[PDB]
């Protein structure tokens, strides 16, 4: 599929590359350590972790097959963090200003 092949390019080379870069990714950066920041609960609430690594090495290892498998990724990062955490919290501020960039950079994906 190379208009899909297109598609998973842009998000690995272009929208996970200016998150990546963005000051407010390296919370996203890694899986979330329970251990270091005490949460005993955080996975058993997130049924489904997820991180920008963890998006890198999917797409690094061709496991999307779709763009939509790989966007679904980033939303459930981002839902992961507002389903966890509290409005008002450091990092649901810096999660909501990276979803920002997130759209506007998706908006700009090669539809065909
Ligand atoms: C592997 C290292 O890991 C962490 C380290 C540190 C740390 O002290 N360093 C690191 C940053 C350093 N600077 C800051 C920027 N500077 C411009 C350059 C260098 C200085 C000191 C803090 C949190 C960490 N790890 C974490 N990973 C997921 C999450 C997470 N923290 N946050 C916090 C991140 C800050 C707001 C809250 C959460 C906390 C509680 C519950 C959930 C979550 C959550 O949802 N996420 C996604
Ligand atoms: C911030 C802007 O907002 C969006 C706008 C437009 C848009 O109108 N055009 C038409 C005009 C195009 N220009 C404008 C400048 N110029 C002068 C020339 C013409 C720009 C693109 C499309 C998607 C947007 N924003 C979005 N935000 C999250 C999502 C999202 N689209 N997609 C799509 C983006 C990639 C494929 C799907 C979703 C769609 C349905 C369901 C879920 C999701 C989803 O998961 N996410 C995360």
């Amino acid at each position: 599929g190379a208009a899909s092949t297109n598609q998973l390019q842009y998000l690995q080379k272009v929208v996970l590359k200016d998150l990546w870069k963005h000051s407010f990714s390296w919370p996203f950066q890694r899986p979330v350590d329970a251990v270091k920041l005490q949460l005993p609960d955080y996975y058993t609430i997130i049924k489904n972790p997820m991180d920008l690594n963890t998006i890198k090495k999917r797409l690094e290892n061709k496991y999307y097959a779709k763009a939509s498998e790989c966007i679904e990724d980033f939303n459930t990062m981002f839902s992961n963090c507002y389903l966890y955490n509290k409005p008002g919290d450091d990092i649901v501020l810096m999660a909501q200003a990276l979803e920002k960039l997130f759209m506007q950079k998706l908006s700009q994906m090669p539809q065909e």
